[PDB]
C-alpha cells in the first residue's frame, strides 16, 4: 500500500532498533562523564575543531538518524534549557532503562506495566530526593562557589575554579536582583586570547569590541555622557548632518555608540566638539549599553535630549591581545555585566567562555531554588536502596520494573568508578553499606581519594533540580519510546 | 547512526594520529632552525614564490588536514600576534612533548596525570625564566641592537644586522613615545629594489609611491603647506570646480594629497596656483601623511582652512628603481617614519622587508617588557635542570611527566646542534655540566665556535616573553591535545 521509498520497522525489530539507538548515544557520551573522563573534538564540514565535553553539544553536533536516538536528544535538550547541568549524565542512565527494560519485554511483560513501573519508581525517587534535598541560603557564598566549582571539575580550566567561582558568584548574585529569577543576558560571556584562565576577570560594567572611529577623537573619557541613537549620522548637507552633532554636544553628550553609521563629515564634527564615537555597534551592545549606563535607546537624533543620557564613570579604549575594545565602566547603577574571559589559545578561551556559561547556570539555579543534593554518586545510592524497599510494597508484575529501575539507577555511579580506574564492584559494596548505615550527606565515592567519603563535607553538592528534571524528563523518553511497537518513516 | 562521509578516530587511533599529526609539522619546521638551518620556498597556485624560514609563514600557506597541526598552528599563530619571534622554536619542543607523552599514556598513566605533570612543571618553569629573567633598560640602545641582530641572524640579510639593528632601534625607539606600548603602524616598511641591504635606509617621515600629478606642478616644496582631502576634487562647471582650488591656495596649502581623484581641469587649476598635488591616495597614505605633517584630514574641500595644513620642511619626487615616488620629511613632529628596503632582487627586498618586520617587533618587545634571557639553548638547560629537581619533589606518578617535560625541553638545543654539525651529545655533556656550575649568564652553545661559551657576554639574547609566553600556549595546547580520546568529523 505504502510509496516504495517508505520503511518500517515494527515488534521485536522496531524494539530492538530504538534500544540500541539510545544506547549507542548513552554509550557514546558516557566517556567523558567523571572527573577522570576523557574529552571529544567535534569538527564541522568546513574544518572547525570544537573540543567538549558536554553531551548535549555532542548530540547537537552530531548527525542522527534513529527517531530513539532523536527522542533522548530531545531529553538532553530540555535538560540543557531547564537546568543546563546534569546533561551528560541524564542520557547515560536513560540508554540502561532501556537496555534492561528490553528484557522484560522479553519475560513477557507488557509494555504498559514497565512503563508502570518507571512511572511509579520515578514518583518515589522525586520524593525520595525532595526527602533528602538540602535547603541553603540562596545567596550564600560559600554554597554558591561549591556549586560553581563541582560544576567546573572535570575540565583543563578546573585548575581556576576558585577564581572562576568568585567570578561567576559575583556577577549573577548581582544580576538575579529580586527573589527571584535570573537572566544571563545580564552577563556577557567575552573571549580574548592572551594571559591564562587564572587572567579572567569581571568588569561591572559592558565591554565591546569597539574602537575611537577617529584620530583625533579621546581615548578615555571621565564622568562619560554616553548617548545611544540607533539612526545613523548621516544627513545629506553638511548644516543638517552638523545639525545632528549639534543636537549631541547641547545634550552634554560626549560618548556616542551609533548603531548604523557615521558620515565622515559626522566623525569630524564628533572630533572637533570632543565628543568620541563608534558606528555600526550591535543592536546586542546598544542594549547593554543603555542596562548598564542607564542610557535611554534615542531612535531619532532629533529627539536626543540631555536626559536621555546614561552615565559611566569610566569609558576607555584598552587593548586585548593587540585588539581595540572599549571599557564602559564605574556606571551609575549598571544591570549589566562582563566577563572577559583569558587564556593562551583560541580554544583554550572557547572552552572556558562554554565552561563559565555553565558555571553561570548552575550558580543561577541554586539562587533560584534554594535546595541542592549530594553529589559523588549518594543521591543514586539513596534513590536504588528506598526503591528496592519500594519494590517490594509495589508488588505484582509492576515490581520487576521498579526493581530494575532502581538497579538502572546504579550505572552511573558505576561508569564514574570505571573511568576513575576503580573498580565499581568494590566501590559499591563499600559506598552501598556506608551510605546506607551513615546517610545521605556521609557518604558517596571521593574518586580523587578511590574510596567512599562525605560527599557533602567535601563541598561535592550539585543543586537539587539537576537530579530531579533528570528523572522526569528521562523517564518518560523511556516510558514513551518502549510504548511505540511500529515506526513507519517515509523518505 | 553517523551520516555516511562522516569520519571518526577513537583511542589510541585518535591519539595516534593525533600526535603523529603535531609531529610532522614540528619535523618539518625544525629544518629551518637555528643559524645553520635553512631555508624554504612557499609556491602558491600561481606560481608566487616564497623564500622563508618562519615557521608560522609556513603554517599559514600550508593546507592542514588534522585537527591536531590545526591546534598547533593556532599556538604558532598566538605566538605571532603575542610576541612576533619564537615561532619556529615553540613548535619544536611541542612535537616532542606530545611524542613522549604518547608513552606515558602506553604506560597507562592517565592523561590527567600528565596534564598534572606538564601544568606542574610549565607553571614552574616560568618562575624559574622569572628567576633568571635579566632586568634591561626599556631604551638601552646596546641591549636593543643585541635583541634586533640576534632576531635578525639565520637570514642572508645578517650580513648587515648592525645597520638594520641601528634603523630599526632608531625607528622604534621613537614612536614608542610613553612606557608605554608601541604601535608598528608608526613605522612603514617599504620595499624598492636597486642598491644593497646596506643601503636600507630610514626616512623620518612619509615615503609614498606617488608622482606629481601634472607636468606643471613643482618636483620641490619647502617648507610645504600639505592639505589631506578624501573628497575629490571634482566640481560641475569650472566655477566651481575652480572654487575648490581657490580654497586650497587661500588655506596657504601648496602640497595637495587627495584620496579621491582630480579632475583634469582641477590639475590645471592646481599647477596654475603653484599647487603640487597627488590623486587617489591610499587611505593608510592620507592617515600616515596626517601623522607627519600633524595635517588635519578634511572631508568637504569647502571645509578646508590654514589651521588644517599640516607641516613638512621637504616634500620631493625622488626616483628609486625608476619609480617616482614622495618623500615629505623634516616635518615639525612627525610621528610616523618610513622604512626603505634595499636590496638586488624582488626576493632579497621581499625578504629583508619581512626581517627588519620581525625586527621591529622584537625591539618593541624588549622596550615594552625590560626584560630578557640569555640565548644559545642556556635557560632551556636551566629548565631541564630544576624541573628535574623539582621532579623529585613532586613525586607520584606526575614525576613522570614532569620528568619527561624536562627532558623535551632539551629537543631544541639538540636540534640547534645538528643543524650546527655539532654532536648533540658531546655538546649537552659539556654545556650542561658548564651551567650548572657557572650559572645562566656563562653558558650556552656558541655553534659559530662548536662549544659552550658565555651567550650573554656574547651578546645572544633574546626578550623574556619569546620564552615564556612559548610555554604557556605550546603547554596548554599539547594538555589539550592528549584530552581528546574521540573525534568526529563532518566532511
Amino acid at each position: 500500500v505504502l510509496p516504495e521509498n517508505m520503511k518500517r520497522y515494527m515488534g521485536r525489530d522496531a524494539q530492538r532498533m530504538n534500544i540500541l539507538a539510545g544506547r549507542i548515544i548513552a554509550e557514546t557520551v558516557r566517556s567523558t562523564l567523571g572527573p577522570k573522563g576523557m574529552d571529544k573534538m567535534l569538527v564541522d564540514d568546513l574544518g572547525d575543531v570544537v573540543v567538549t565535553n558536554d553531551g548535549v553539544t555532542i548530540l547537537r553536533e552530531m548527525s542522527v538518524e534513529h527517531p530513539a536516538a532523536k527522542m533522548l536528544i530531545e531529553v538532553a535538550k530540555t535538560q540543557e534549557k531547564e537546568v543546563g547541568d546534569g546533561t551528560t549524565t541524564a542520557v547515560v542512565v536513560a540508554g540502561e532503562l532501556l537496555r534492561k527494560a528490553e528484557e522484560l519485554l522479553d519475560q513477557n511483560v507488557h509494555p504498559t506495566i514497565v512503563v508502570k513501573g518507571y512511572q511509579a519508581a520515578a514518583q518515589k525517587a522525586q520524593e525520595l530526593l525532595k526527602t533528602i534535598a538540602c535547603e541553603v541560603g540562596a545567596q550564600d557564598k560559600e554554597i554558591l562557589t561549591k556549586i560553581a566549582m563541582t560544576s567546573i571539575t572535570g575540565k583543563g580550566a578546573e585548575k581556576a575554579k576558585e577564581k572562576l567561582a568568585e567570578i561567576i558568584v559575583e556577577a549573577v548574585s548581582a544580576v538575579v536582583d529580586d527573589e527571584g529569577k535570573v537572566d544571563k543576558d545580564l552577563i556577557k560571556i567575552e573571549k580574548k586570547s592572551g594571559a591564562s584562565i587564572d587572567d579572567t576577570e569581571l568588569i561591572k560594567g559592558v565591554l565591546v569590541d569597539k574602537e575611537r572611529v577617529s584620530a583625533q577623537m579621546p581615548k578615555k573619557v571621565t564622568d562619560a555622557k554616553i548617548a545611544l541613537l540607533n539612526c545613523a549620522i548621516e544627513e545629506t548637507a553638511s548644516e543638517m548632518l552638523k545639525d545632528m552633532v549639534a543636537e549631541i554636544k547641547a545634550s552634554g553628550a560626549n560618548v556616542l555608540f551609533c548603531q548604523k553609521g557615521i558620515d565622515d563629515l559626522a566623525q569630524h564634527y564628533l572630533a572637533k566638539e570632543g565628543i568620541v564615537a563608534a558606528r555600526r555597534v550591535k543592536k546586542s551592545d546598544m542594549e547593554k549599553l543603555a542596562k548598564a549606563t542607564g542610557a535611554n535607546v534615542i531612535t531619532n537624533i532629533k529627539d536626543l535630549s540631555a536626559q536621555d543620557l546614561g552615565d559611566a564613570g569610566l569609558v576607555e579604549e584598552r587593548k586585548i591581545s593587540g585588539d581595540s575594545m572599549i571599557f564602559v565602566e564605574e556606571c551609575k547603577h549598571p544591570k549589566a555585566v562582563t566577563m572577559l574571559i583569558r587564556g593562551t589559545t583560541e580554544h583554550v578561551i572557547e572552552e572556558v567562555a562554554r565552561a563559565v556559561d555553565d558555571a553561570v547556570g548552575v550558580v543561577g539555579c541554586t539562587i533560584e531554588d534554594g535546595r541542592i543534593v549530594s553529589g559523588g554518586g549518594s543521591t543514586e545510592v539513596e534513590l536504588s536502596m528506598k526503591l528496592r524497599e519500594y519494590a517490594e510494597g509495589i508488588s505484582g508484575r509492576e515490581q520487576l520494573a521498579v526493581r530494575a529501575f532502581a538497579d538502572a539507577l546504579e550505572v552511573i555511579p558505576r561508569t564514574l568508578a570505571e573511568n576513575a580506574g576503580l573498580d565499581a564492584i568494590e566501590i559499591l559494596v563499600k559506598v552501598r553499606a556506608a551510605h546506607a548505615s551513615n546517610g545521605n550527606k556521609c557518604a558517596g565515592l571521593n574518586v580523587f581519594t578511590g574510596a567512599v567519603e562525605d560527599m557533602c563535607e567535601n563541598g561535592v553538592v550539585e543543586p537539587l533540580r539537576v537530579k530531579t528534571q533528570a528523572i522526569q524528563s528521562a523517564a518518560e523518553s523511556t516510558e514513551m519510546l518502549l510504548r511505540i511497537d511500529d515506526v513507519i518513516a517515509a523518505e
